[PDB]
Parts: structure tokens; sequence; C-alpha cells
């Protein structure tokens, strides 16, 4: 079901290395719905190339537009299993401190602050 489950560590690593080669200015992001989530829909894909100059505040807007949410639906985004300390941080910086050992940046969203 989950990305890490579908692909071998060998396969996730080799894909991050191809994204470096072919989208060198992009951050490789895995974005997944909380497995408990009742309200928000599932995304159409799992793997996103994010421009490395966008801050986390702008990534949340992007995903809220991809889900086609409206202004009073709630949305919470975990990065590497934990809350974001700040939405002002550029994704290139977040990536360097929160990336996984396979080289993807893992994110999970829910309508409740409790995942
Ligand atoms: Cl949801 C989302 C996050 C980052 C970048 C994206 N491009 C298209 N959709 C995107
Ligand atoms: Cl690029």
């Amino acid at each position: 079901k989950t990305f890490k489950q579908r692909r071998t560590f060998e396969q996730r690593v080799e894909d991050v290395r191809l994204i470096r080669e072919q989208h060198p200015t992009k951050i490789p992001v895995i974005i997944e719905r909380y497995k408990g989530e009742k309200q928000l829909p599932v995304l159409d894909k799992t793997k996103f190339l994010v421009p490395d100059h966008v801050n986390m505040s702008e990534l949340i807007k992007i995903i809220r537009r991809r889900l086609q949410l409206n202004a009073n639906q709630a949305f919470f985004l975990l990065v590497n299993g934990h809350s974001m300390v700040s939405v002002s941080t550029p994704i290139s910086e977040v990536y360097e401190s929160e990336k996984d050992e396979d080289g993807f940046l893992y994110m999970v969203y829910a309508s409740q602050e409790t995942f």
C-alpha cells in the first residue's frame, strides 16, 4: 500500500539518483494521506518534483490546490514523521535536514493535528 512498501530501498535510491540527473533543480517529495484520514481525499500520485526555492507555506498551498480544498477545510502536513517547526523555511534547506536515507523527503497529510 505505502510507497516504502511498494519499492525496495535499492529502487527508491536509484529513482532519487535519476531525478538528480533529469530534474537537478527539483526536490523529490513523497506525499501520502494519513492511513486514518476520513475527510480529505487521496492525491492522484505519490511522487512530486518540488522547485527547491519554494518555502513550506507555498508547498501547503500547492497541495491544497491539488486536493481542490476550500477555505474552511483543515489540512496538516507532517515532514519526516513530525510537525513543521516553520512554514517560512525553503524546501532546499528542509530537504538537507529532513530527507530519508533513500533520498526522498516523506510527507503525510490529515484534517486533524492528531495523526
Ligand atoms: Cl501537490 C504539489 C506539491 C508540489 C509541487 C506540485 N506540482 C504540482 N502539484 C504539486
Ligand atoms: Cl531541473
